[PDB]
């Protein structure tokens, strides 16, 4: 039921690895070909994650060799501090360096991940009690802003905390997670994309977005980041409240899935066929659902209900958005959207979409849970 889907992904990945060389895929832009970069964006780690997933499934060394090469690329990126002045250090190094340590216990990868965790830690603003999303410290407009995406970048810190025994990692991680729950999540279980606090004291100011339709809409990927993100912090912290929030945001998402099973880019715009979609949001959510389920009690009937929703979602992605390995297609799933309001790849492949789509398949077929935490933790 999942072998066929995985099969096409494996084939597409093998071809890409040869085609791309040492370059990294980000998103497509009006075609079945990925636009590449020299490891300079926030999405580069997803390529690494895909390669490590393919290796774990097949045992095929060509995948492992490609992943190892990206790790070397990440060491260079880190020791040069190239475009890392943001919170996405987690997405970047959890799926690359920490991934290798999770897969084969490579001490060298472990240290790199730890090195990367230290840099991310210096993004914490004591006065505001948050981890700054974008820009250098004190940035006039972003110095006190947090984003729901950041929840997915906390696993790197939490993992490092357990690795080093340094309590500060978990302290700042839990604090930021709770702050996010109070201000980014809304009363109807929906969510804001970003939230602003007073840099001087950390007082709440306002919620808002630059990727969602309006400050008060629900950017589906934002919601997705929340679902999976809160569930991941929930696991590390053993926080029943964060888990509850994950489930709330999940149920909200599920009740707004359109007919073909894959969501539009924002829940608060007309849910019409001519509107852009965001397959990546559905992909992230499928993983979120499985993570939540994995934390529930067996007697919890909602557990199987989430697993089934995750399956239905992956199946929906497979039947309507997945690319068959036709020798040309470079992406796993179509119709992802990067920045709709901005006009940037609103109907294309997204490397993160591809990663979560595969992680979902690996979770469902082999019980392989990705690289957010140690296997068996
Ligand atoms: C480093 C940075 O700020 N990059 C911008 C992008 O931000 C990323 O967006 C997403 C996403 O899911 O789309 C996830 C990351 O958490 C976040 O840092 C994004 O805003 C993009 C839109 O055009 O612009 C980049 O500059």
């Amino acid at each position: 039921m999942w072998q066929q889907a995985i099969g096409d992904a494996l084939g597409i990945t093998a071809r890409n690895l040869k085609k791309f060389g040492d370059r990294f895929p980000h998103v497509s832009d009006g075609s079945n070909k990925y636009v590449l970069n020299d490891n300079t964006d926030w999405t580069d780690g997803f390529w690494s994650g895909i390669l490590w997933l393919c290796y774990e499934y097949t045992g095929d060394e060509q995948y492992r060799e490609g992943a190892v090469r990206t790790v070397a690329s990440f060491r260079e990126r880190l020791d040069r501090f190239e475009n890392l002045d943001h919170h996405n250090i987690g997405f970047l190094y959890s799926l690359s360096a920490k991934a290798q340590w999770i897969v084969e216990k490579d001490e060298s990868a472990r240290k790199l991940a730890l090195d990367a965790a230290d840099v991310l830690m210096r993004r914490w603003r004591a006065d505001a009690g948050i981890i700054q999303a974008w820009g250098p410290k004190g940035d006039p407009e972003n110095g006190g802003r947090i984003i729901i995406d950041c929840l997915l970048n906390l696993p790197l810190l939490l993992w490092a905390g357990e690795q080093t025994g340094d309590p500060e990692y978990r302290r700042v991680a839990e604090a930021h997670a709770l702050k996010s729950r109070r201000f980014l999540v809304r009363g109807d279980d929906s969510s804001y994309h970003t939230f602003y606090f007073d840099p001087e004291n950390g007082n709440a100011i306002r919620g808002g977005t630059h990727q969602g339709n309006t400050d008060g809409s629900t950017w589906t990927r934002g919601q997705a980041w929340g679902i999976y993100g809160f569930a991941l912090n929930s696991r590390y912290l053993g926080n029943a409240d964060l888990l509850e929030t994950a489930k709330r945001m999940a149920r909200h998402f599920l009740a707004r899935v359109p007919e073909d099973g894959v969501v539009y880019w924002d829940f608060e715009v007309p849910q019409e066929p001519s509107s852009y979609r965001d397959s990546s949001a559905s992909a992230i959510t499928a993983c979120g659902l499985l993570e939540i389920a994995s934390q529930l009690d067996e007697s919890d009937p909602e557990r199987q209900r989430f697993i089934d929703a995750a399956k239905t979602t992956v199946t929906a992605l497979r039947d309507g958005y997945a690319e068959r390995d036709d020798g040309e297609a470079e992406g796993f799933i179509r119709r992802g959207s990067y920045h709709v309001r901005g006009g940037i790849s609103p109907d294309d492949y997204t490397i993160w979409g591809d990663y979560y789509y595969l992680e979902a398949l690996l979770r469902l077929e082999r019980g392989v849970t990705g690289y957010w935490y140690e296997r068996g933790r």
